[PDB]
């Protein structure tokens, strides 16, 4: 047990207490491999990561186009984790988040400081975040070569360099609240995603459809559980994985996700770009600042590592300092701002929920067209 | 259409020493191959206003070669394009690779145009002719009819993913190789007339920087009024915004500037238009109305219409667009006053190929040459 203080998650405190074993035991689970490859055929390349090559392909019963992630080797468990967690997100008959809002089932952490978190504002509507999360189709293992890969559903993507800067203020307002459902089921469903970034987030704007990717660093949340820090990517990394906060929750997601809406609202690309593990923590103190800083390792008794005893004191830099010409259509209003900061804050807990920043008024104007 | 009348500061006078054979694209017969056979093509590399670009190989050696479809235009443009491109591979002793001869340098001997001389300048020769793109063979399918463009192939990453990435050394490095493609087309008496990141296919991994798309490219003639309507929007020089047609390969040099002042204060574009209106609204909310009245007075420009809902601008100073994103680049009083000295209204005042090569931004390339 490293922590010395201990945290749990503010709402969807309990799923899996909720859920059993067979929903969350992936090391237990047996992987039934298709060994017939021949029902696909493999076209060009689509991408790459740390952890697969990425293929187009065609279902060649029904000419749908797939995509193929090619497995690099990792422990077996890992590769059984991304596909629990995928088959449990696609095949809940009844996503949660479709049921009507339950305030009382929602806030789950009943902690006098942890309930004045609690936003004036929430979305407490029915809604299909469950619809932009990637679907799995198979599972297939060359008999010759071994190599494991996921079948998915394909996306029509353009990199995010390309298409963000393409985006208007309201397609971006969209398109983050088509990410904020997703996190909110998932969330919903006892699920950390753990990678949230561009790359892993495929967008067809033409047919305005978004999907999360990418769930192969996610986990089931359980109470109390010291989960690994070496999770997400660097830039998109929540303080409490880099001072080595173990008993973290969804709302390292909500910090991925701030992170994101900072890039793409003040167009600076990534927002906090350490050129190092060490320097990350360094470019997200330059902007929240040293004493809030400290106030949150005291929060917490947190033992900073040791690594981080060569940073300077750095004074808050607002968030309006980072306002420019070539910005202000995105940035220049006091609804975004105030999003943001709610958002990107050291404690985890003082964070956005998914359905708080859902019901933000900087989603009005999507909220609007619902109905 | 000019009130005062402008020449080029340098090479002025290429194209009354070279002649018709040379510059006249009009009454060139082109010699179309009409196989096919010798080309297998691959996937697409990419698009453009005037094309669809795929990438393929030369059956005979193997050789990967790009293939540049070419959309419908007049003829003589598909003649203009060829024939720069020739001229430019085909110089057997290209002009860049002599040594410098400042007399026939500084051609413009008006004595206030004297006066924009730096007393920094670039005078040794260069390689500059190879990092143009060579163009390989020219060939019409006999049934679709359709024109296109045979070229080396340059394994290329868009510039929103690959600049990002760049050190400070290396845009130095890629920007001194742009520099000496422009040199040398310059010396050729050619104006590239669109230059911009999609123009300029860099292979990071080999160093290997080549200008690419020679298709608005013209010819220089002293006291030639062209057309405006060339360049891209983001890139255009206040000169084909305000429709003073006889500009020169200073023209070239703003956009060169505008590009660097996108990869050194990271706000891409650096002059976002929204429209070809915003575009000077742009650019006069940086450089100032005071300089843009004054340059406008210096040419005695009719300012075009639209540009009448202009409002008064005071000048941006560059240190206004350094913050802790990018002072890694923009962090040097010589990127500064480079940017400065190429993003000027008065096209005869910018800097020209030689001159910013000369820069002591550029100090650090040159040192590692010899
Ligand atoms: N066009 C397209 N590209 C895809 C699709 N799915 C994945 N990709 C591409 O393949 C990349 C890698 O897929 P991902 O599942 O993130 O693989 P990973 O190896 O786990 N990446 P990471 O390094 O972030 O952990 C994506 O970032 C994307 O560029 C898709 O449906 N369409
Ligand atoms: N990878 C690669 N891509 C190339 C190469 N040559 C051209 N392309 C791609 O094809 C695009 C179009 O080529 P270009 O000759 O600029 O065509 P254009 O139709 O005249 N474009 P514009 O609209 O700028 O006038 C380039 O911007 C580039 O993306 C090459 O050698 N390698
Ligand atoms: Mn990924
Ligand atoms: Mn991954
Ligand atoms: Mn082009
Ligand atoms: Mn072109």
């Amino acid at each position: 047990m490293k922590c010395r203080v201990w945290s749990e998650a503010r709402v969807y405190t309990n799923i899996n207490k909720q859920r059993t074993e067979e929903y969350w035991d992936y090391e237990n689970t047996v992987i039934d491999w298709s060994t017939n490859t021949k029902d696909y055929e493999i076209e060009n390349k689509v991408g790459r990561g740390k952890y697969s090559e990425v293929f187009q392909g065609v279902k060649l019963d029904s000419k749908v186009k797939i995509v193929i992630k090619m497995l690099k080797p990792v422990k077996k468990k890992k590769i059984k984790r991304e596909i629990k967690i995928l088959t449990d997100l696609s095949n809940e008959k009844v996503p949660p988040t479709t049921l009507p809002f339950q305030k009382d089932q929602y806030y789950t952490n009943q902690k006098e400081d942890v309930l004045k978190f609690i936003r004036p504002y929430i979305f407490d509507q029915p809604h299909n975040g469950h619809a932009n999360i990637i679907h799995l189709f198979d599972i297939i293992k060359d008999p010759i070569s071994k190599t494991p890969a996921l079948v998915f559903e394909y996306v029509d993507n353009v990199d995010f360099r390309i298409l963000y800067p393409k985006l208007t203020d309201l397609e971006i307002r969209f398109y983050m609240f088509e990410l904020l459902k997703a996190l909110d089921y998932c969330h919903s469903m006892g699920i950390m995603h753990r990678d949230v970034k561009p790359h892993n987030v495929m967008i067809d704007h033409k047919n305005k459809k978004l999907r999360l990717i990418d769930w192969g660093l996610a986990e089931f949340y359980h109470v109390n559980m010291e989960y690994n820090v070496r999770v997400a990517s660097r830039f998109f990394k929540g303080p409490e994985l880099l001072v080595d906060y173990r008993m973290y929750d969804y709302s390292l997601d909500l910090w991925s996700f701030g992170t994101m809406l900072a890039s793409m609202i003040f167009k600076r690309e990534p927002f906090f770009h350490g050129t190092s593990n060490t320097d990350q923590l360094v470019k997200i103190v330059k902007v929240l600042g040293t004493s809030d800083f400290e106030k949150y390792l005291l929060k917490y008794e947190i033992t900073l590592p040791r690594e981080f005893y060569d940073m300077d004191q750095y004074i808050r830099k607002p968030w309006h300092r980072f306002i420019n010409d070539g910005n202000k259509h995105l940035s220049g209003n006091d609804e975004i701002i105030d999003l943001i900061d709610n958002l990107l804050r050291y404690d985890h807990q003082e964070r956005l929920t998914a359905k708080e920043a859902m019901g933000h008024p900087w989603f009005a104007p999507i909220r609007e067209q619902i109905e």
